[PDB]
């Protein structure tokens, strides 16, 4: 037997975040759980499994990666439940 | 016997957030799960997968990747839920 | 015996995202769960499984990618259920 | 007989994340939980899986890389629950 | 008997942050779990797992990674709850 | 007994009178509110009775007040003479 | 028993005049508000009665008070003469 | 028993007068709020009754005050005379 | 007995006058609230009763007071005369 | 027993009088609150009764006061004469 119980009684006014598994019993993945809660900001990739055999033979290449440039990323209360209180982004 | 008992009662005024899963028994992929709350800003890929044998003989290639201007990101309460407060972006 | 009970009484004036699941037993993906909650803003992708030999022999290829403008974006309360509270962009 | 019981009784107003996992019993992944509160920032990747035999014989490559630029992240309460509190940023 | 009772009752207006596991019985991983609160901020890398035999011959390789300019990370309350407090960033 | 109030009066005032000569809830022999004045009251769950929710009895209550509510009085329980009592907005 | 007020008056006064002469919840012979003034008053679960929520009781109780009010008085119980009362916005 | 109050007025006075003359919750043979000003009063479970939540009782109680609210009061209590009151916003 | 208060009066006063001559919560025989006043007062739980929450019984109480609130009196419980009284935002 | 008080007044003052001639919680024969001012006044748990919470209670009592609050009173019991009383913001 099993049983699982997670929040049986709530009264009050909370802020939750609730995740609950139960389990019984190039590239490869099988039978995994990924990314939930996930949060990607400002994620970069060039180059990924472009395959079998590229650029075998006599292959000239030239790879150049410039990242540059005003950016401003403002973020109050990432992944933070709250309650009775004062997010204020001036 | 299997049981799941998730948030039995609620008599509030709660902000809540709920996932509950149950199981029981170039690029591969099986029987997963996968971004049940996935938040991507701003993500970038410009290569990924391209095949089998590219660029197989005798390939000149070039890449150049500028990333560069004003951007301006502004996020309150990403991913938080709340109750009795004030979220404000002035 | 498989019993899932999930928010079985509910009797405030919650703001509540549920998502409940129950199972019981180039490019390939088999029986899997994706983008239940997923939130893509100015996600982006150039190339992407061309195909099988692309650009095999004396191929000559010149590739760039100028992101560059002034852009802005403003959110408030993603993904965040609220309740008796103020949410003001001004 | 297995019993799990988190959160029996809440009667207040917290701020809670919680997560319950339970259990019974080129690139290779098999049978596993990842990233359920994963918060990826400025994350940065060039070269991943090429593949097999990449630029095998005679391969002139020249590889550059330059991050370089005014880039301005400011972030309040990052996987933080509160409560009963004032996050302001100003 | 295998019995684990984490927060039985809580009754005032705690923040609170959970994690609750219980199991009972080029790249390999198998069984793990990673990253269940885990914050990556301003990672890189450049070449992983490229493949079998790259550059196996007469390779010649030119490799550069310059990471320069003007960059401002401000962060307050990293994973850390809290309650009754003040959080400002000014 | 003799009881004497503005026996004489010869200049036009603004005169607001009151004599009185005297020789579960339960109230008796009382003289309640004589210029009584109630504005915006409220009253909630009053007086419900003898043994109410006995028994396994599950109760939510919530009151909420708000709402844009202007509530503008002048000279209240105050006789004038002459003056001059305006009100302009 | 005598009592005299205001015999003579010659002058166009305002008078506001009170006089009296004498020779669970349980009141008695009282004399209530007289000139009383009540303004935004409230009252939440008054006098239930006997054996409420006796037994196994779950009660769930939020009160809220919020929202733009305004309330402008002058001159409240207090009579004037020869002046002037304005009341403006 | 002589009294004697304001026998003589000749000069357009503002007067508030206020005689008198005498010769669970239980109260008896009391005068209460005689020119009495209640502005902006609370009460929350007031006088429940006999034995309210006997047995395995579970109460969660909160009360919340706030929002914008303005009280503007001039001259309370207070006759006046050959003034200006004035409430100008 | 003999009690003489303003037997003349000439002169246009403000007078703000009050005479009186005498010859579980129990009160009695009391003069309560004489010019009284009660401004933003609060009060919670008060005289629950006999025998609340006697076994086993759960509280969770939480009061919050705030909010913008703004109270302006000017001339509370004090008669003026020849004066100017303003109230100016 | 002879008592006078301001037999003559020829001057227009502003004059606030009180004369007075005598010849669990209970209170007797009292007189309370003659003139009495009260201001922002809170109580919590006052009163609760015989035998509260006699067994296995558990109680988790939080109070919270805060709030952006403005009073501005000018002339509190205090009557004027032939002078100036300016409230401005």
């Amino acid at each position: 037997p099993l049983m699982v119980k997670v929040l049986d009684a709530v009264r009050g006014s909370p802020a939750i975040n609730v995740a609950v598994h139960v389990f019984r019993k190039l590239t490869t993945e099988e039978e995994f759980v990924e990314g939930i809660y996930k949060v990607e900001i400002d994620t970069k990739s060039y180059w990924k499994a472009l395959g079998i055999s590229p650029f075998h033979e006599h292959a000239e290449v030239v790879f150049t990666a410039n990242d540059s440039g005003p950016r401003r990323y403002t973020i109050a209360a990432l992944l933070s439940p709250y309650s009775y209180s004062t997010t204020a982004v001036t």
